[PDB]
């Protein structure tokens, strides 16, 4: 009984260590909504920087959230919509003569902005008023997973547009003409640009809204109260795989390995704004967050309960301190990550340059902390009594 009591109460931290975190996504989304319509009604370089530095902040609870997927279905079931990447942008709006999109996607070319009517292999679709809707019919429309119309990165390309810069310094600098509606307005059809960025933004708000009540305590019909109803053994395997989930095929390999070995900027995950750097040290936050039964929130305080690391602690002492050991050498080769962006001005596009030897070091030498601690994730959830935890590798080799 003891023992039992004791998993479900870190299984109900780690739901509330979730409600904060997406409680959180969704207040910063809705400061970017804010910024967003004043940036709408009066488009120059103030409200468009303050539109970017909403984005920016709306992205790190995000980021914090993404080892909760995996381990939680609704979770796998709801994000394509939220943070699908990479895009293949020329489906939203216009693109420069070098523009470089997935082969065999019918909608790479389609430029909604421009066009009242597109049509993607067969669909010839009505896109005269644009609506939430009916831009989230448009995700992987026509079978290709690089057609994403919504989400933070849709709303990242139609604020910053795309990074001519290559592996060179700079993101994109999308003008605030872009928004103008009559004559001062550049790249056309400014007025269907400020609808489809007014859409996005409120179907992301909506989105949030949802997945934050998803993890609400005392509600009796939403996912958390299924999970907290779970067999403990079913709740902590949750948990950890999501930790080795996003450890290892998500982050180590889908954000990190594929961008690095192919030298391809076009795979980063924010392409537009250049701040990679930010996403992969969020990410790794999430799982030691989740790992210690701890969330510093965006306002300084903390939501901490009886953690994961303490039921393992008292299974197998080393277990536990080979994985706390693991996750803060991880978070320190993240943070050289950042600090190379943030502190030197060489962002992830610049690092994965071919001729960067630091920057790619830094690159591989977070990925080796990574695949290490999934490692210590598996030896840990062994312990507990969780076998062939098998954290999905993303199809990578490591
Ligand atoms: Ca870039």
């Amino acid at each position: 009984k003891v023992d039992e009591a004791a998993a479900k109460a870190v299984i109900k931290n780690y739901a509330d260590l979730a409600e904060a975190t997406f409680a959180d996504a969704l207040s910063t989304a809705k400061d970017l909504q804010k910024a967003i319509d004043a940036f709408l009604a009066k488009p120059d370089a103030e409200t468009l920087k303050a539109a970017k530095e909403a984005w920016f902040a709306a992205r790190t609870p995000y980021s914090q959230s993404e080892a909760f997927r995996f381990g939680n279905a609704i979770i796998d079931d709801w994000e394509g919509q939220v943070n699908a990447w990479p895009l293949d942008e020329g489906l939203i709006d216009y693109v420069a003569k070098d523009y470089q999109h997935a082969l065999g996607n019918p909608g790479a070319t389609a430029n909604i902005v421009a066009n009242t009517e597109i049509q993607v292999g067969e669909d010839k679709i009505d896109v005269k008023e644009i609506t939430g809707e009916k831009l989230a019919s448009l995700n992987e429309l026509g079978g290709s997973e690089a057609n994403v119309a919504t989400g933070y990165h849709a709303i990242e390309f139609l604020l910053w547009g795309q990074d001519l810069n290559g592996t060179g310094p700079g993101a994109g600098n999308r003008p605030a003409t872009d928004y103008a509606q009559g004559k001062d307005c550049t790249g056309g059809h400014c007025d269907r640009r400020a609808a489809y960025l007014k859409a996005v933004t409120d179907l992301l708000v909506s989105d949030l809204e949802y997945m934050a009540g998803q993890w609400k305590a005392g509600v009796a019909d939403n996912y958390r109260a299924k999970l907290e109803a779970e067999p403990v053994d079913t709740g902590l395997r949750k948990m950890f795989f999501g930790m080795g989930s996003l450890s290892l095929g998500e982050l180590a390999g889908e954000r990190m390995k594929v961008a690095l070995e192919a030298n391809s900027t076009e795979d980063e995950h924010d392409c537009f704004s250049d701040d990679t750097h930010h996403t992969l040290f969020f990410n790794g936050k999430s799982i030691r967050n989740i790992y210690l039964g701890e969330y510093k929130r965006i306002d300084g305080s903390v939501v901490k309960g009886p953690s994961l690391a303490d039921l393992v602690a008292k299974a197998d002492a080393a277990a536990n301190d080979t994985l706390k050991a693991d996750l803060a050498d991880t978070e320190a080769k993240l943070q050289a990550i950042v600090d190379s962006a943030e502190k030197d001005g060489v962002h992830f596009d610049q690092m994965i340059a071919p001729d960067n030897k630091d920057g790619q070091q830094k690159i591989r030498d977070a990925i080796a902390a990574l695949v290490k601690q999934t490692g210590a994730i598996e030896q840990a959830a062994g312990k507990l009594g969780i076998q062939d935890l098998k954290p999905d590798n993303a199809d990578h080799e490591f």
